[PDB]
């Protein structure tokens, strides 16, 4: 009936043969495999002339598996789009060997149903690059039709490694997958996401793996290039080739470099543990040293937090079980896993807010007890002299700091677009509290009927959510928000003229100029999130009001003391550092995960903490400093009779 | 070299042939295909004696596709577990035909690498059951090794159909997938979730599809049986066969029945629209008729809502784009899509709370205006007679009803385990408000320093979240919660003895008995969520306090008027109906999605609204009634001087 040509073929040679409906070509390949060196093989097939009617069918038959594909290989698109690839390459799947040395045979089948003759080239090339080694970078080319996977074996004494792959050009989109060594290997667009840890990639992709997951002490690093870039977030093709005719691709190639490096040891966990406690417990012993010197000488939070916890549990469990690392916007280069937490470093860094808020609450309680005891002594200075001492708002600030730490840690177990508000929101409220804490301090009577906290929180939370949800700037909602910032600056000027002096006038004048300068950034439209900017503008406005109050106090003749000045300088320095690290942070939740991975950076401090972690440490130190400045700013006034002159 | 036997084979015959390393068997099948009748074919292969060394390799070659599998077919498990299936069946993928009548050939390749002879049976059977028809149920058997998919063509004039598949036994787990007719078909465990709408199934699985999605006016109903039941939530195998030896399966078969029925027309959308407005606008004209008769005769919500909206947008978009219907716990039998909302009926039913809360707010505003005008008249009865009129808490109840409607609609766009609190929570707060609204009404002086709302809300929200999050009852946290309910009943008795009369004593006595009866359900512990029970216990306790207050009023000699009595009877009837529908609701968020689909039920009213929707309509009517009873309960007292006797 049909003539079949069973021919013996050497390994590394390009075989150009003709096949039609009558002919079937059989290739027999014999190779020697060894347990010590794995060395997987790669089958390359190219169809020189395109057969529109019937594709050429290739079958690769091994001892324990069969891989079959059709060339030209037609792949799916997002909207009924077919992409045609005339070169297909696949690495053959090699099962583990029981003996020491084998002589294994695998047969390649070539056949077609098209009556006309079609020519092809078939070359099976041995891969000496199959095994990956620690600290060695391999650059290779892969295409949607040619997927490449490599094997890494765990060196003795290594319990976890990170698989980082970098590309010079963002596109085409790709999916790096880490799979156990149990054959077959899922290196196709349809089954790549079936098992293992996978994440889309444009320029960077880092996956941490551990020996406990893989009993065989080895894994496969499978890289599959997506046909379309929409998942990576780049662009959506809308033209290509119309209707049934498949688009011709294959000119799109992705060049990558896999580097498998040993993950940080348990020493970094201990050193990070000690650094976190050591810095903030230094403040604890410092204030006890400060206290001992003096003695010898003389609901909204809970409502905010519950959905946070629910989202935490569900999302972290989903990421752990499914392996879809695209869900959480971690810093995969610096994310360090402990138990079920993929990013322990961020949560650990969030301990600064908690500890410093607790310490500030203790300081407030001590001051309140001392003031109450002084009142019990019926001292005239405590009763009727100095700025009215109100500790409850200070308690609110301390509780706000502690709960900001809690909420930000709960957010940072899995930073994700569905949680961006949870980090930045309490920070603006604490700033919004430090805002008008001074105003209440100088004008306690105005605070009697203030009714401002709920309004401020509602305003900021409304502003910081729907604008992001609806869009990222429709050329430009963020320019509209810059106009809103301008009218807010006008409202600040309106508050100014309601408040008297030429120096005050000019001070708020360059305050408005500073706000507009910031509004320019709010132009070239807020590339990041308002969430970050609201905190930034709020903190900048808070520092401006700080300076306003200080210049007021110096102008009125009230002299700032040594402790307020030292706290002021420390707060400024630390605020500046915090701002620098806050500014360095960019992207994250707003961008797509593949585009978000591009900005990821390695660890900076102690091989454990990233830039954001440093921001958490610094912010808490700065905010503690701000609270302390507020606590001690009017100390000079307290030691003297209440001012006869009307309040500023 | 090797002897290949190209033999011509008829279609429906069991071919028993022997194959070894030397032999390769070639089968040529010729069949006639037509455009009007699709008629896809099915290839069955069974390997009689198991070959431990080398599996038997089968290749099916068609004009435009090649399907190749190995028998025995080894499939993956959750934890390095291999399941061996000795019978593999696959339907061949048929591309669309350009001519009218074709004579298409497809070749089946059988080969192995094992030196020893192995026997097999190969039978290719024509499927006259490929095409699905509306209203016709097909019962078929499928296995993890044998996946079955069927084609449904849209009849002219039908724009949407629902694909419902039912099984008599829950297990094994399965994945029904709906895919477009563009070949190949992804009927394997690894690639089934690649495209289309898929959902796991134990007993029921309903998928709504629309003509706009599929330009070809047809789709493939792919059913794949999972090897393990953990995703369906049943059990986790921990024994089976140890180490490398693959477990032998194939005794596990799933029997299903696919019924494709035409979805509800646009008439149900209009009728559901009219019924929703018609019922609640009847209350609007009724109270205007009531008002005209008299005239002629004479922040926590916003904080709760923002994460809700964010979760809405992300989850609904994810379900729409990925096709993973397991995420949202819809009522897929009664979920009716409108635009991007998969379940429009629930959101539409949630209009009752909004409209009735707005109407109650208008009634409160009218009463407040009338009372203020009467005070302006300096009437002694308004100034110093009757129960003190406090409209602000009534405003709180009305706003709570409106926001409960809003939040419950936002929840019901995608009911899901990460949103269960959002529906039930405001309802207990409204009940917790109706709780002690009467107490404030009789004892306004106690409410001056109450400070109870925040405490009650914190208690209920704490109770209703962490208990569910940590577990579903560890034999049993819900028995522990029943003990908590017992101590709460003891606290209620403590409140009783603080309050005087033997009748009051006995009344709270069977009130405690009723609570304990409810606690027994809290036993055979909470198959249901506490969330449902807290609402139920709260509403039952609220009705108990209602009856307590009414019996008090009748005992003191104060006669209830006609309107309060009619409102009381209507509220009871409607509360009873609401409770019945609330009780019928079960499962949902707590159980796994495959187990949740088992309890799904078809639409009851107007072919548009389910039982839960009826609960939304009834609850709002009952709660409006409760508010009205509270508003008019003391009307008799108002028309007379303030009671000299001390308040109850
Ligand atoms: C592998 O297959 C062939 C024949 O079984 C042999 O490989 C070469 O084949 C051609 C002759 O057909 C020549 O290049 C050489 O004479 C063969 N040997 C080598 C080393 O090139 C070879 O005999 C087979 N190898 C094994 C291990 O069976
Ligand atoms: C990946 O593809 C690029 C693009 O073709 C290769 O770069 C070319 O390599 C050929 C080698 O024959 C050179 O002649 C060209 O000058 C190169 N073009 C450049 C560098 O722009 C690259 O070699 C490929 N990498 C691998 C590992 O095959
Ligand atoms: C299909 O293939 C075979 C041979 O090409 C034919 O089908 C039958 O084959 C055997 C003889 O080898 C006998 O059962 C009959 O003589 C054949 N015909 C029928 C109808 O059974 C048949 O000729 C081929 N059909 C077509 C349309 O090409
Ligand atoms: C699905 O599998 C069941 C279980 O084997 C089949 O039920 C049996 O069918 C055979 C037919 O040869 C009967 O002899 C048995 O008595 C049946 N056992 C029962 C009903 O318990 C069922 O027929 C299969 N369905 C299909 C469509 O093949
Ligand atoms: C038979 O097939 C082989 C394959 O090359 C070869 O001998 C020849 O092409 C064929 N002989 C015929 C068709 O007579
Ligand atoms: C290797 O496999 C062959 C094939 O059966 C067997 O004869 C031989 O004993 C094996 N080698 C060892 C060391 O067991
Ligand atoms: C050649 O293969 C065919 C297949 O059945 C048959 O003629 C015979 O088994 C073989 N002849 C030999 C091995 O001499
Ligand atoms: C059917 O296909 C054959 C094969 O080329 C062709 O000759 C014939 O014209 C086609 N029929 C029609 C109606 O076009
Ligand atoms: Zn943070
Ligand atoms: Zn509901």
């Amino acid at each position: 009936p049909k003539n079949v040509s069973q021919k013996d073929a050497e390994f590394e040679r390009t075989y150009v043969d003709e096949v039609n409906s009558e002919l079937v070509n059989i290739y027999t390949f014999n190779h020697t495999v060894t347990r010590n060196r794995t060395e997987g093989v790669r089958v390359s097939v190219n169809v020189l002339n395109k057969q529109k009617g019937a594709p050429l069918l290739f079958v690769v038959r091994q001892k324990e598996a069969v891989v079959s594909f059709q060339v030209p290989l037609i792949l799916r698109g997002m909207f009924q789009r077919k992409y045609l690839y005339q070169k297909v390459e696949r690495t053959l799947c090699q099962p583990p060997t029981k003996n020491e040395s084998e002589i294994q045979f695998f047969y390649v089948d070539v056949s077609t149903l098209s009556p006309v003759n079609t020519t092809y080239q078939l070359r099976v090339s041995r891969m000496d690059d199959f095994v990956l080694r620690t600290g060695e970078q391999f650059s290779f080319n892969t295409t949607a039709a040619q997927p490449q996977y490599f094997k890494y074996e765990f060196p003795e004494g290594v319990d976890s490694v990170i698989v980082k792959v970098t590309s010079n050009k963002a596109f085409p989109c790709s999916v790096i997958s880490i799979q156990d060594v149990l054959c077959p290997v899922y290196d196709l667009d349809n089954n790549v996401a079936f098992i293992g840890m996978y994440q889309t990639m444009t320029k960077k992709a880092a996956i941490t793996v551990q020996r406990k997951d893989f009993p065989s002490n080895s894994f496969y690093v499978v890289v599959v290039v997506k046909t379309e870039d929409q998942a990576c977030g780049g662009s959506l093709p809308f033209y290509p080739f119309a209707e049934d005719e498949p688009v011709d691709q294959g000119h799109r190639q992705k060049t990558l470099s896999v580097l498998v490096s040993q993950a940080v040891t348990s020493e970094a966990y201990v050193s990070g543990m000690l650094f976190c406690l050591g810095i903030f417990l230094s403040f604890y012993l410092l204030t006890v040293l400060l206290a001992c010197w003096e003695n010898w000488r003389q609901t909204i939070a809970v409502f905010y937090a519950l959905p946070v916890v629910q989202l935490v549990i569900t999302y972290q469990t989903v990421v752990n079980v499914t392996g879809n690392q695209d869900i959480c916007y971690y810093n995969f280069l610096c994310a360090h896993p402990l138990g079920n937490l993929s990013a322990f470093n961020n949560i650990l860094s969030n301990l600064g807010y908690i500890l410093l808020g607790l310490l500030f609450l203790l300081i407030i309680l001590q001051r309140e007890i001392n003031h109450n005891r002084a009142l019990l002594r019926n001292d005239l200075c405590a009763l009727e002299c100095g700025i009215p001492k109100h500790f409850g708002l200070f308690y609110a600030m301390g509780t706000a700091l502690m709960m900001e730490g809690l909420l930000s840690a709960c957010y940072h177990v899995c930073p994700n677009y569905t949680n961006f508000q949870f980090d930045t929101s309490f920070m603006y409220m604490i700033a919004g509290l430090c805002m008008l804490k001074l105003y209440q301090k100088r004008h306690p009577d105005i605070n009697a009927s203030a009714y401002s906290a709920y309004a401020c929180l509602a305003i900021v939370i409304f502003f910081s959510v729907l604008g992001v949800v609806f869009g990222k700037g429709n050329t430009a909602f963020w320019i509209v928000f810059s106009i809103i910032h301008i009218i807010a600056t006008l409202l600040l000027s309106t508050q100014l003229y309601y408040m008297l002096y030429v120096d005050r006038m000019v001070l708020l004048v360059m305050g408005n100029v500073i706000n507009w300068s910031l509004a320019a950034y709010g132009l070239i439209m807020r590339p990041n999130d308002f969430a970050s900017y609201l905190l930034a503008i709020g903190i900048c406005n808070l520092l401006l009001y700080f300076a306003f109050y200080i210049i007021m106090k110096l102008r009125s003749g009230e002299r700032i003391k040594l402790i307020p000045l030292l706290c002021i300088v420390c707060t400024s320095v630390v605020w500046g550092f915090a701002l620098f690290f806050f500014f360095q942070g960019l992207s994250t939740w707003q961008k797509t995960p593949a585009e978000s991975r591009e900005h990821n950076r390695d660890c900076i401090l102690l091989d454990f903490f990233d830039d954001h972690d440093i921001w958490h440490f610094l912010s808490s130190i700065a905010m503690f400093g701000s609270f302390l400045v507020l606590l001690t700013l009017d100390d000079d006034l307290d030691t003297v009779q209440r001012d006869k002159i009307y309040v500023f």
